[PDB]
């Protein structure tokens, strides 16, 4: 049996720091997967004890996570407690984040947004089927591997760097009002943020943007949703039946829910198993760029 310790990893970059810990770039060096490259999580247990919100529910997503097995979802591969810190080994992602495609290309053409959103709309399906509710799809939470395909990768705990209960740290352009609200909420918060997603991709925007904080919020409550001219009809159509204030009413909200997405004439041309089994050609590719 193989003893896993922090030692069986050389580091060889910093990929994130933050109040809970840090994130590595790291070689194995001992046992099967020697000369292997991961990323390497460090958990301050200290620090997750003081700022929670409820620890038994970031740890039964990881506990599904480390079991989940899907192209477009991070491998969550060991993860080990020692000293006073808890380390999660995943896959490593040389592909960055999307929100720098997004800022590189401006805005998406349709097509390219359409890749990104169908693979992403598969790795939610899967999510929702294993009992994950994934909530914040701004486009710095999808990253992507070598190829180019989406992998989502933001779970647990908040990775956020400035806090604020973690709700409002970061970022809440694209999460549904019933979140905001605390009102209660289910999978459909997922198909809203899609949208949200979606309308950044195609605009350069989010959908309900203020000068600050309370009018964003005001905004994202109100939904009071613009449609730019310059789109296709079924992009206008998607949006409009996922960015609505009626979480039950979104499309994927019901018993289908991935499937109700997925059967939208935006991914009309999208051939589900050959993007499953990654043979779509992505529009980037991170090992050419
Ligand atoms: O976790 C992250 N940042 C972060 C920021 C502050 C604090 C903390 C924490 F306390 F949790 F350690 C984490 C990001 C996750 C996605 N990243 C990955 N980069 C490369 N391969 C990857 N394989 C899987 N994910 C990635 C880049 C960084
Ligand atoms: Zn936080």
């Amino acid at each position: 049996p193989e003893k896993i310790r922090p030692e069986c990893f050389e580091l060889l970059r910093v990929l994130g720091k933050g109040g809970y810990g840090k994130v590595f770039q790291v070689r194995k060096v001992t046992g099967a997967n020697t000369g292997k490259i991961f990323a390497m999580k460090v958990l301050k247990k200290a620090m997750i004890v003081r700022n929670a919100k409820d620890t038994a529910h970031t740890k039964a997503e990881r506990n599904i996570l480390e079991e989940v097995k899907h192209p477009f979802i991070v491998d969550l591969i060991y993860a080990f407690q020692t000293g006073g810190k808890l380390y999660l080994i995943l896959e490593y992602l040389s592909g960055g984040e999307l929100f720098m495609q997004l800022e590189r290309e401006g805005i998406f053409m349709e097509d390219t947004a359409c890749f990104y959103l169908a693979e992403i709309s598969m790795a939610l399906g899967h999510l929702h089927q294993k009992g994950i509710i994934y909530r914040d799809l701004k486009p710095e939470n999808i990253m992507l591997n070598h190829q180019g395909h989406v992998k989502l990768t933001d779970f647990g705990l908040c990775k956020e760097s400035i806090h604020d209960t973690h709700t409002f740290c970061g970022t809440i352009e694209y999460m549904a009002p019933e979140i905001l609200m605390r009102s209660g909420h289910n999978r459909a918060v997922d198909w809203w943020s899609l949208g949200a997603l979606m309308y950044d991709m195609l605009t350069g925007a989010p959908p309900f943007t203020g000068e600050n904080r309370k009018k964003t919020i005001d905004k994202i409550l109100k939904c009071k949703l613009n449609l730019p001219p310059y789109l296709t009809q079924e992009a206008r159509d998607l949006l409009k039946k996922l960015l609505k204030r009626n979480a039950a009413s979104r499309l994927g909200a019901g018993p289908g829910d991935a499937g109700e997405v997925q059967a939208h004439p935006f991914f009309r041309h999208i051939n589900w198993e050959e993007l499953l089994a990654r043979k779509v050609e992505p529009p980037f590719k991170p090992l050419l760029q």
